[PDB]
């Protein structure tokens, strides 16, 4: 089952953004730190209590992140209890200049923010990173349904797979950040059409439910794999050339015109955009967040293994709309109760983690079946068409909000994911 392959190679593209872009704990790197730790050998801990500046009063780590101090440190460096104290009673007198020479990054392996220095002010160039995967999966969710009777269906669907999987390897190779992000674009303009082709192939030439299911469970299974190869292999180079080398060795007036379609479209497109959303910046959140990312993905991974058969037993009796909402106000709620969560508690915070990707799960589980069985035979494809495209726009909004609104405050994105969450709750209820 190569398809099963594709599937698991998928994961990896949408949301390997949290094991090759994560932001290790970095500081300025000022010379003549050396010097210093060479006349008196203090730990780590000590050398950046006594060069970072301290964090802000109100948890602004960005006076410690993204600046240094104009202190000497080659000349006047006899004080090694206290630098900083000699030189001036307060730390604040001190001049604070950016990071002129680079960074130190406090991780034994390698990343996209560690190697392209996506810090500070290029902060918003890793949430770029998975912008441009997104816009990639809009328009080649355009291009590859032009091109597909162009060259068949087979033809393109052999380049499509060639090309995500030379974009990938070609990606472990990017010289600077313009190749990988044109990388980027690339790989999302034919993984998307590569899935879905996939996905055809598996329930078309069969013969439905189970082997969707199976198609799921082979994603799940992806995510795993990749959280325990992030695990052996540390830098993103290697990850990244060990994700990509698997798959390579192997009318729009239509859906609009009269209030019933009209209605139903505007809804549909509201939940594909609000549940990607939440996914993707669930996803995101924990990556930033978490302290125990490893661990937490792979619990996130093996709580999204059951929400398949939940929903699977759901549907049989409970139906597809009614599940649709609880499984929505779930997210929600989920995401509004971790803004009131302590910093202390862990337990806590990723059960309900887990909770609401259960609940995440559940719900694109139902909207699939909703999208496809609320359209007419010949409109079906285009509303599937245009709610995915809806779902690439949330994916392309997702990033320049969970990354941005965190600077500003760290409860923010997740008070804005409980809105959407209760709001598609509320909404899906009018279908
Ligand atoms: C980031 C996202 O929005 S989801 C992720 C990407 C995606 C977008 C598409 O529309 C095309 C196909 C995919 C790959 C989804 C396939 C189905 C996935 C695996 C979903 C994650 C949750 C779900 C439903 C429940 C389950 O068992 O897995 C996939």
């Amino acid at each position: 089952l190569i398809l099963c392959l594709l599937s698991a190679a998928f994961a990896p593209i949408c949301v390997g953004i949290v094991f090759l872009g994560f932001t290790p704990d970095h500081h300025c790197q000022s010379p003549g730190v050396a010097e210093l730790s060479q006349r008196c050998g203090w730990s780590p801990a000590e050398e950046l209590n006594y060069t970072v500046p301290g964090l802000g009063p109100a948890g602004e780590a960005f006076l410690g992140q993204c600046r240094r101090y104009e202190v000497d440190w080659n000349q006047s460096a006899l004080s090694c209890v206290d630098p900083l104290a000699s030189l001036a009673t307060n730390r604040s007198h001190l001049p604070l200049g950016p990071c002129q020479d680079g960074w130190v990054y406090d991780t034994p392996g390698s990343s996209i923010v560690t190697e392209f220095n996506l810090v500070c002010a290029d902060s918003w160039k890793l949430d770029l990173f998975q912008s441009c995967l997104n816009a990639g999966f809009l328009f080649g969710s355009l291009g590859v349904g032009y091109f597909a009777d162009r060259f068949g269906r087979k033809l393109c669907l052999l380049g499509t797979v060639l090309v995500n999987a030379v974009s990938g390897v070609l990606m472990a190779f990017s010289p600077n950040y313009m190749s990988m992000l044109l990388f980027r674009l690339l790989q999302g303009l034919v993984s998307k059409g590569n899935w879905m082709a996939g996905y055809t192939l598996i329930t078309e030439f069969v013969g439905r439910r189970t082997v969707a299911i199976m198609y799921q469970m082979a994603f799940t299974v992806g995510l795993v794999a990749l959280t325990g190869l992030a695990y052996a292999l540390p830098h993103w180079r290697w990850l990244q050339l060990a994700v990509s080398l698997p798959t390579f060795l192997f009318s729009f007036a239509d859906l609009f015109r009269t209030p019933r379609l009209r209605k139903r479209t505007f809804i549909l497109m509201y939940l594909w955009f609000t549940d990607s959303v939440l996914y993707q910046g669930l996803i995101l959140h924990m990556g930033a967040t978490s302290g125990n990312l490893y661990l937490d993905f792979l619990y996130s991974a093996l709580v999204e293994i059951p929400g398949a058969f939940i929903a699977l037993i759901t549907i049989d009796r409970v139906g597809r709309i009614y599940p649709m909402a609880m499984s929505n106000l779930l997210a929600g709620a989920a995401c509004l109760v971790m803004i009131f969560i302590s910093p202390d508690l862990h337990w806590l915070n990723i059960i309900i983690m887990c909770v609401g990707r259960m609940g995440i799960t559940i719900a694109i589980q139902m909207i699939c079946l909703v999208n496809a069985e609320l359209y007419p035979t010949f409109v079906r494809n285009l509303g599937v068409m245009v709610c995915s495209s809806l779902c690439d726009i949330g994916g392309i909004i997702t990033p320049f909000i969970v990354f941005r609104l965190r600077e500003v405050w760290q409860a923010l994105p997740l008070i804005l994911f409980a809105v959407l969450g209760l709001l598609a709750a509320g909404v899906t209820l009018l279908l």
